[PDB]
Parts: structure tokens; sequence; C-alpha cells
């Protein structure tokens, strides 16, 4: 299967999964104060799905550092000890697998 096709079951696997929750939609600064101001790159999926579909993978690898910043934003914003940071690095090794299949 072609590309997207193959970036979106990744995607799939990824919001499948149960630790995927707070990585959804964009970060608001509700619960995260200040944020915006830390992270001055920020990704969440909603966000590369609109990607995904506008065109805008135009390689996997595009797609893959989108996924990997999502990640360092939450552990950077987190710290190491946050329980979110410990969902991100388990998703992380989720779609590592992922993305090798």
């Amino acid at each position: 299967d072609d590309d997207f096709t193959a970036m979106y079951k990744v995607l799939d696997v990824v919001k499948a999964h149960k630790d995927s929750w707070p990585f959804l939609e964009p970060v608001d600064e509700s619960y995260a104060p200040n944020y915006y101001q830390i992270i001055k790159a920020p990704m969440d999926i909603s966000s590369m799905e609109k990607k995904l579909n506008g065109g805008l993978y135009c390689t996997k690898e595009e797609f893959v550092n989108d996924m990997k910043t999502m990640f360092r934003n939450c552990r950077k914003y987190n710290g190491e000890s946050s329980e979110y940071t410990k969902m991100s690095d388990n998703l992380e090794r989720c779609f590592h697998r992922a993305m090798m299949k």
C-alpha cells in the first residue's frame, strides 16, 4: 500500500493506544500554563491528521519528524517524572514498531 495509507494506518495504531488521549488535540493552556512561550514547535495528533489529509507529508520522514516532535515537546514541558512523559514514552515505542510495518 501507498505512503498515505501506510502513514494513516500508523496514526490509527497510535490513536487506538490507551495512552494517546492527552495528545489528540492542540495543547490548551487551561491545563498547561505558559505552554506556547515554552514550546515553539507545537504538534498534536489532530494537526498531523490534518496535514496527512492535506497532502503535506511528502515523505514518511516528515511524518516521523512531527510525531517525534510531539513527544519531545511533552518531555520538555512536563519533565522526566511526569505521568504524561511516561505516556509519551509508551506511545513512542508503539509508534516506532508500527512505523516499521
